Parts: C-alpha cells; sequence; structure tokens
C-alpha cells in the first residue's frame, strides 16, 4: 500500500517522483483519491523556498487537487465515500478567532496550507479536513474543474471586493491562468468588462469571453488614457491577475474616482504608490487572494451553471519539472 | 469699497498684504465678512506652486473661512445676513456628473477649490455659492469651529472610510493638527483608539482626549509589533494623517489582516508597498482628504454637541509669512484683530 | 396657442380630451414635446383617488413622457431644444436637506411629483425642470424606452435595494408593467430568477424573459411553498410589484431566513405582517421608491445596451379610459404606452 | 450521582423541582458547573407550549447559564476545566450550510437551542458543545453577566442591524430588561438615544443611562410626533423591545424616511403594516434576535470594559414558578445562595 507522489526534497532542486505510504486518516480526517491536480504559480514557489514562511521539505505541493473521498477517519459526520470533493489552499482553520467567526476564515493567523505547510495533491492520495474541503459538482469533469479551487475563487472573490455592481465597469488585467477565468466570473456578475495584456491572442480569447473593451499594454503608448476614455473617466474596479510593476502603475491609471483596485498576484519586492494621487482622486487598493469556503461552493456554482469555463492544458505527474520550466490557461496534470 | 487680503503674487516668494477690491456677489453667490481664517499645508502647497495642477497668481489661499453672510446675490434662496456660515475646500461641483449625483462630489472633476483655484479666506470678505458652504453653529466661536472645515472633516471622513465598527481598535498616527481632532472623532464613534507619534507630548495629549494606547514611533523597538500586542493582532482601521514614509511602513505593519488604512495627507513621491503582504493579508489602503457637504455637517454636529473640540494657536492676517515659516494644534488667523 | 391634454376632473370619472394652454418655460425650465407617454398604474391610483394624499384636480396626469425639448427657459445650462429627454415621477427636490445631500433625493420632503402634484405627460407638451428630466438613449425608440422613466428605473432600483448578489433567487411577484421590466433587470443582474402572478399568460411572459420558476397564485393555494421549494428554502430577494395585499402578505413566505422582500407596489391599504417569523427567521422588509437621478440614469444604459427591454403595445392619448380599463382588470401584456406623433 | 433542576413535565402546568441524573459529556462536548442562570420571556413560552415549534417535554429550560467547565469529553481542543463560559440560546449548528458559512450561524435551520430543543440552565450542571459556549470576562461576577447571553446580545445586534452610525438618532422603545440595556449599547456605539415607555420611573432609568430624550407613550397623546419633532423630523433607527400592538404602530411613526425599525420580540398573531407608508417612506422593517458566536462576544466585551451594565433582581431555582407569575430588569437565579 503505497503511492506515487511529487516530492520536494530540497529548495530549488527538481522534484523526485517518488513511491511513498498512502497517508491514513485519523479522527476528524478522510482520504481522496485524486483524478486531478491543478498547477499554480504558488506551487512553484514552494518549491523554490522562495517565500518568507517556508515549507519543511520533504512536502507534496499542490492545492488544486480533485477527486473521490477514498477513506473516512472517525467522528466525521456528512463527508461520505465516493463523494466529489477538492483540497482547496485553505486546508483547515481554527474555527474560534474572529477571523473565523466572522465569516472570513481565509484570513486565520493558524490556518494549515496544502502543498504548504501540510502534504497537498501532487500525488494519488491525501489526507484533508473534511470540515474544509470543496464539494464539486458531477456535471464538470475532474480536468475542468481544478482550477476554480485556486485560480477560480481567487478571482471571483477579488471582483466581489471590487465593491462593484452590475453595469459597472471592470479591468482584468492580465488574462492568463486566473484572468480568463475572471473576464467569466465579472461577465456573469453583470459586470462590463474591459482586458489588458501584452498579447494580441489573450485579447482575443477575453473578446470571445465577454470583454467588450481590449487593449494591448506593450503596443498601446498609454493603455491607462485608452480605457479610461473607453469607460467614460475610468473603470470603477480593476482586477490586477498579474502584477508585474508596469501593471500595477498602469492599473492605477484605470480606475475611476472612488474606484477599486483589486490585487490578486504575491509578487516579490515592494512597488510604488503615489499616496498624493491615491488620495486625490479617493482611490482604494485592496489585496485578496482565494477565498473562505462560501465563496469557494459560490465559484463552483458559476462552474456547474455553465458560466464559467477554465481553458486547461493537460499533463502527467511525470511533467512536474517540466512544467516548472514552461511556466517560468491553466496546466492540470490527470492522474488517470 | 476696499478689503485687507493675503495674496500671493509669485510662487514661493512673500505674500503681501494687500489693499483691494471686496468682490461682489452676482446671481447665485453669496459674500461673507469673514472673523477667522484657519491655515491648512494645502495653502502652503499653494503658495509655493509645489504641486501638478497649479493655481493662478495673484490668489487668494484660506478654504477655512468662517464668518456672517453680508450680502445675497440674486435668486439666492434660504440664506440671508447674518447666517453663519463657511466657505471650504469644495467651493462648487458640477451637480450633474455620476460623482455629484451620487452624493460624492468630493470627487468632482469640475470641482473648483476655494483658496486654490478660486480666491478664499485669507481676507476680509469672501465670495461663495451658497449651495457648497457650511452651515455653522450658533454655540461654537469662530475661531474654534474654523479647523472642523478641512482638518476635522478630513479625519472624520477618513475615520468612516476605515469600515469600523464601535468596539473595534482603530490607530491614529500622528497627533498633529488633524490628529488630535481624529482622536476625539474617533472616540465618539464608539471605537477604542492607539495613537502613535515620534512626541511624548502630543501622546500624553492623546491620552487626555481619550487614547488608551499609546506608543512612541522613535523611542520604541517595534512600535508597530507593539500596537499589534496591544490591540490582539492589529487595528480594524490606521488613519494617517502625517504621511511620512516611516509611518507610512509602520501603519501597514499595525493594522490586522483585513484592516484598512486609510491616508489622510498629500505627500510628495512615491511610497513603497509590499503587494505580497498586502495581498496575504488581504488588507486595504484608500485616501480621503476632505469630504462632502453632508460629511462637513456631520462633522460640524459634533463640534456642536461638545464632542468635538480644536486645540488652536491665534494669529492674525499679517502674520501668514511667519506662519508658514513656523509650518515648515491647528493655526487659525483671527479677523477681529 | 393650445394642446391636446387628457385630463382628471373627479376621481373615479372619466378622463376628458381638452384642448388647454401650452405651457411655457420660465427662468430654469425646459419644455418638452412629448412623443409618447407610458401609462403606470400610479395614473390610475391618482385617477382613482386610491391613496391617502390624492392629487388635486383638475390635473394631467403622467410620469412617464418621453420626447424633444422644444424650448428652454432663461438661465438654463446644457439642455438644448432637439434634446431627447423623460419627465420621471420625482419632477424635482430641494438639493439641501440631508437626503438629497446623501444620495437619497427620491426621500426629499419638498419633492413634486410628475403627473400628481404638477401637470404631466398625458399632453403634447410638459414645462420640466431640466436638473431632474431623464437623458434618453438615441438609439430606442420613444414608445420602447417610456416605460424605463418609471416602470425600469423603480424596479431597478428595488432591486437593488434587496441586498442580493449574482447567483442568488430573486421572486418577482406580479409581472406586469413593472414586474416584467424586473424579471430582465433581475437576469442582467446576474440573478435566477422566479415568478409570480395570477395568470398564466403573465408566466408565459416571465419564462420569455428569463424567469425558471413560476407559480400562479390563483390556482396554487400555498404559492410561497412552492417556491420555496423550488428555491432551497427561499430566495434571498422577493420583490412584489403587485396591486394586491394579498401579494404582499404571501411574499413574505418566500424569502429565505436573512432575506429581503422589497416593495415597490402601492395598493391601498395594509398587509398582515408575523412579527414572530420575521424576527425568528431575521427577514427585511423594506419600502422602495422610484430611483434618484443616478439610478434613473443606470436604468436607462441597461435599455441602451439591449440587456432590457419593455414589451410595449401602442395606445392613443384618446384611448386613455379603455386602457385603464385593460390595466384594472389584467389584460395589459407589459406596458401600454400612448404614441402622441 | 443526581442534581437539582427545574424540569417542564407538561405544558402549562407548573415546573417541578426535581432530582435527576447528571448529564455525562460524550465526544465533542463539555460539562457546565452552572453559577447563575437568568430567566427570559423565551423560557415561559417554552414552559407554556406557546409557540409553532415547541420543545418535547419533559425539559429543562434556560438558556442565560455560566459558570464553570466541570469536565471536558474527548476530542475537545481549546476548552478546559475551569473554564468559565456561558451556554446562550444557540447550543449548536451545523457548520456546512450557507447560513453557517456565511456567519450567520443564527439562521441555521438545524441549530439546537437551549432550554428549548435540548435541556438548558434551570439546573446545576448542563453539557454544552465547546464550539457555541460563550467566553466570560473574568472581572464581572457571574449574576451580573448572565443577561449578556441572551438579552445584551438580542440588543446589540438589534442595534447593528438598525444600520446607523455615530451621531444618528436611535429611539429605544421599551426600557425594560432588554431596553435598559440597550440604552446602554446604543450610547456606547455613539449613538444619540431617545427612549420610549408607559412609565416614567423606567425613563428616568433610561436618562440616567444616557437617553437624553424620553416620552411617555401612555401620558403623551402622540408620542412619534414628540419624537419627530425631538430628532429633527424623525429617528434613523427604532429598536423595538417589546413588540406590543400599539408600540410597533408608533415605533412605524418615529424612524424618519429612510430609517430602519428594528424589532426584538416574539408576540403573538399578525400586525398591519401599511404599504404605502412603507413605500413612500422608504421604510425597513427588520426581525432580529440573539446574535453569532460573534456578535455574543462583542457584547461580552462592552460588559467587561464597563460600558453596560445590566440591573439584576436575584432569586433561586426553587422560585420559579413564582417568577414565572411575576411574568406573567432582568431576574437572574443564583445557583451558589
Ligand atoms: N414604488 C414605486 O416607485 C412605484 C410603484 N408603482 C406601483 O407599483 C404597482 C404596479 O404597477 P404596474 O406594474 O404599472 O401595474 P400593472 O397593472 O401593469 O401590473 C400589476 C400586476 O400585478 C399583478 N397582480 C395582481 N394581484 C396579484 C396577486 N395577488 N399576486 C401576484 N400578482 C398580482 C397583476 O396580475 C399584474 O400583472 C402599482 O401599485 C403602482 O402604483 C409604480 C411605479 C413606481
Ligand atoms: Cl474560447
Ligand atoms: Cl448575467
Ligand atoms: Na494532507
Ligand atoms: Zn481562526
Ligand atoms: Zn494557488
Ligand atoms: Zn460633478
Ligand atoms: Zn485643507
Ligand atoms: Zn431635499
Ligand atoms: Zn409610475
Ligand atoms: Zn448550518
Ligand atoms: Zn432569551
Amino acid at each position: 500500500k503505497t503511492m506515487k507522489a511529487a516530492v520536494v526534497r530540497a529548495f530549488g532542486k527538481p522534484l523526485t517522483i517518488d513511491e511513498v505510504p498512502i497517508p491514513q486518516p485519523g479522527p476528524g480526517q478522510i482520504q481522496v483519491a485524486i483524478q486531478a491536480s491543478g498547477v499554480c504559480h504558488t506551487d512553484l514557489h514552494a518549491a523554490e523556498g522562495d517565500w518568507p514562511v517556508k515549507p519543511n521539505p520533504p512536502f507534496i505541493p499542490g492545492h488544486e487537487g480533485v477527486g473521490f473521498v477514498s477513506a473516512v477517519g472517525s467522528g466525521v459526520k456528512h463527508v461520505k465515500e465516493g463523494d466529489r470533493v477538492g483540497i482547496p489552499w485553505l486546508y483547515t482553520a481554527c474555527g474560534h478567532c474572529r477571523h473565523c467567526l466572522g465569516g472570513w476564515e481565509t484570513l486565520c493567523e493558524e490556518q494549515l496550507n496544502t502543498g504548504y505547510s501540510v502534504n497537498g495533491g501532487f500525488a494519488e492520495y491525501v489526507v484533508a479536513d473534511p470540515n474544509f474541503v470543496g464539494h464539486l459538482p458531477k456535471n464538470i469533469d475532474f480536468n475542468e474543474i481544478a482550477p476554480v479551487l485556486c485560480a477560480g475563487v481567487t478571482v471571483y472573490k477579488g471582483l466581489k471586493v471590487t465593491d462593484t455592481k452590475p453595469g459597472d465597469w471592470v479591468v482584468i488585467s492580465g488574462i492568463g491562468g486566473l484572468g480568463h477565468m475572471a473576464v467569466q466570473y465579472a461577465r456573469a456578475m453583470g459586470l462590463n468588462v474591459a482586458a489588458v495584456d501584452i498579447d494580441d491572442r489573450k485579447l482575443d480569447l477575453a473578446r470571445r469571453l465577454g470583454a467588450t473593451v481590449t487593449v494591448n499594454a506593450k503596443t498601446v503608448a498609454d493603455p491607462a488614457a485608452y480605457i479610461r476614455k473607453e469607460t467614460d473617466g475610468g473603470a470603477q474596479g480593476v482586477l490586477v491577475t498579474a502584477v508585474s510593476p508596469k501593471a500595477f502603475e498602469q492599473a492605477l491609471g484605470m480606475v475611476a474616482r472612488g474606484g477599486t483596485v483589486s490585487l490578486n498576484g504575491l509578487p516579490p519586492g515592494d512597488f510604488p504608490l503615489s499616496i498624493f494621487n491615491m488620495v486625490l482622486n479617493g482611490v482604494t487598493v485592496r489585496g485578496s487572494i482565494v477565498g473562505t469556503r462560501l465563496d469557494l461552493q459560490e465559484s463552483l456554482d458559476f462552474a456547474a451553471d455553465g458560466k464559467v469555463k477554465a481553458t486547461i492544458q493537460t499533463g502527467k505527474l511525470e511533467d512536474i519539472n517540466a512544467i516548472f520550466d514552461d511556466m517560468r490557461g491553466r496546466i492540470v496534470m490527470d492522474l488517470t
């Protein structure tokens, strides 16, 4: 009784694909047989040991694992065998702090994070807290639902915290794995959608997915001015999904007075902010990643109802190191 | 036929106290006999020509002018001679844009600004738009009410946009002209208040005005860490009233996850922002200066009801250059000299 | 010298079509040559004297009058002859009270109301306050746009104050002039829509406009119980646009715990409220009145962009009494708009 | 082996003080040694079997029990023996529905209610779910903190859902067990407070607690008009703590346009609501009872900081039937004396 897993033995060094023991579920735990497993840029930073707070090698990355509940520990009510579930970034949270009690468990200072501070989905099996798994709709293929668990909920919640309403303009900055999803959520939320990127093929994709205003930030000299023109003075919201220094600076020129910039990236270093302009223009800048368990259910319901579909590129657990190179739509590893 | 006025005739040069004609109110305008006139850092930036959009010299600064209506122009309703009014930063706004129609006239792209793009209250008389003046409470002396027109409304609105509630912790960063008023608004809004400054005197003022936690940012090893400990993981709101590089950095370390930093200053240059930390911690950073006509009325009511009282240093119109040097509580010129 | 106008002379009696003087704009006013004029059930309530505060006959009803600016009074800025405008219920407001300053001018105690406390658009010309007219999208026909000036703006704002979010369920109660517009706004706002009425043709209209759940409250004893079943325990929002108090009473049973029932309809009298159920279930009931000038602009942009479209049949000013019979008897599909061209 | 408990053996019959087994904590549970136990009108309605969904007799009422954790079942992290805790109305909730996941566990369709659907605190021990107990501030006596668990949290959350802000006027209708606490929470929330009741003595108490505007609804012919005059046009919020036909009708007359009436009682029957008035005035009427776990913690912190203090009258478990007669400020049975 062993399983295949991609394991980070040491930071920076390529992951070894080893045969390890099948983790078993204690009380209050469950076991999931992973059918598909999405790859996020966060998994990259996990393997690099790049961030202030680091994993402890050896560990299995991955927080877009989806499959079937294969075993159920004692005490576990509700989640039964065969249940279709996903194991997202938020592995568990304390349940008693003011963040947890107020519907903001994503902020819990004692959370554990799947594929980071505990073993994740880059593997055939994973043990998880059933109180925090995502319940997946039956009508959506595993390869296709996997990205909702991080990219999808991230951009959905990101849009909610723009504080916009139907009829408003929202700018999606970056039409990659996160952004192509965000265009679809934004349309389903009744927003008029503008898209910004450096690649005309991605803007073409945004248009097909419902963006009605597009601008190429490399070939147009002043993309912020272009967006202000097309939105009568700027967008009420901007979601920045790929936070390069240029994208951030331009995002701040695209937002209308009183508007909100919502940031989803986890880039390194400091970025320059004109406090003068933020204050004069009454602008809000706000960070958001992932979402609460309720945000994730809501985000899954949009996929279930056909409003949101991820463009995916499929792969195998063995492609993990090449995948990470290609990174340096969404990649999902099919474990079938 | 003429009045005394402090005029900026050239950027960066001394203001002259000049005898200039008394502006007369046309249709839809009123005239105000100024009794007191507050001085703001914005006036200094107006006189220096520091900012990207500049005044057009010669002009009279001042957007904290308070006094009595002295003449009423054709067609003006309700306002009469003797009414107590102030002429704040927002001189007028278009009344038809989405910002104006939504009750956010402070954002109007066509606004004029008192003592910046039109003449202001550093003079014995001002012509104003009666739809935009502040209506002052009769029980508060002019010298004392003047600072509510810019400092008070700024920190009051700044606090409203921290998105906090009674019982939450808020930090007031900087206990100067703005900050000492912010302490009082914050306590009146049911907040628990922490104060941060670099001067123990200002911190003791904060305490007497209601702050139950104080920290000296220069004499403590890690002021942010100390604030987080005293507020059980950080403040739900942080109001930054004096925006130095260090105060901004420390402010971001003081906010709880999911919290909001409200910025009230107009410092030059760019400040470093860790997006990684903003995103991981779910933090909001928001700019807010002055406020709408309704924000100002609400701010004035707190003064009317004794909940907020400005500490003022009085001066004379003639002192205005000396006053600008001192700046390089609140300064208020008393025109009943 | 004169124009044609439909005038209420006495409550409950037929309106007469009379030649009256053309109103002339004074300072700060405009005149509008009316091209189309929506018939709102408020005009009927005003013609019947249904409400505790009544108009003062003789008056011209109509607050869904749309057309071209035909003259401009002294001092008026921006508006010019030929501009496409509508004169809605909120004719004017004071501009200085706390409601007006804080984005809630629809609550202003000094407002005047078009076709009620001032003469309205059941006439060839209206004199208006240009500060409060709707500015109409040029790509939409007058007959089609007219209902947005009240039916549209009202249900748009009514939906905003349900405090719902995309993906939530909303129930529209009463699929008439307001209600058929409400189904469409709700769908454009990202809501799933249930519809309730007392006539299967109105439920069919709802379904064609995007409702995916329907129930007939005249044939089904407990419509609320069917709604709850079809929405997993109730809708997060309910908009009552109906003209019967019993609708209001039954709406309270359609909302999920923590949900909000938004009230637009204005039948006379009271409905019984179970305070017990409201408190146990954490329910909100909220009255919603037309919309602010900003709400109106937003609501017009939906019609401009093709996201909503009023279902209309045109009539003539002379037919107003037959139109009121039709309205009273529930034989209007959507809205009747009088065409004055 | 056994314990004292007041047991409802049959609806509408006197409670029998019986000798019953001590409940034992299974896994995921704790046992609490009750020191004080507040009585609420809800306990009377439970005993009487008045409501559509009823208890299943025999049962022990009481959802304001406070005391010391006396044993801890297996699996229970965090909560320990000797911990100071209360067992409020919300005994448990499912933790997986949209209400529970959204921070609105008070609305959970699968909740159990202490002293109603499970045995409660009218006894020396109670078995509780540690995830849902209230953690009491160490500085407040048991008799004094008990009412916060229902009365206090009820009016606090009630006030939060008036959607008001500091400086607004709120009216507290009914100054009894709930309302005298409500006056104190409202003042601590920065509200200007008006009070309505039929008894000059309760209005005098409301004044001592911070209400500046008072009216006797029995001796003043038109109390709503009085309140409208005194609040310059109506209150932005009204909290109705005792919901009679007359108090409801008057509350709706006291609210400004766009204001909010928050209802805290569970009265029988139907109440007339004018549709025309609700719509033209843009009024909100909303129901609220008790609160979430977070709401309760917040309400407890106000008690801990001395901003809210319940007036209590003490009694004994054996008095319960006499207490209910008296019923048909807050009564708290002291189980130590
Ligand atoms: N609050 C506000 O701002 C506004 C309110 N109104 C009011 O809204 C109401 C509706 O106006 P319109 O749409 O023009 O009327 P309409 O006559 O076009 O539609 C009324 C609809 O209510 C339905 N209905 C009647 N009894 C019902 C019941 N028991 N259950 C469900 N549906 C029922 C009818 O079948 C009809 O479909 C009127 O009272 C009117 O005065 C109108 C405009 C604005
Ligand atoms: Cl495509
Ligand atoms: Cl949609
Ligand atoms: Na695991
Ligand atoms: Zn936690
Ligand atoms: Zn991720
Ligand atoms: Zn404007
Ligand atoms: Zn200023
Ligand atoms: Zn007004
Ligand atoms: Zn109407
Ligand atoms: Zn639940
Ligand atoms: Zn109770």
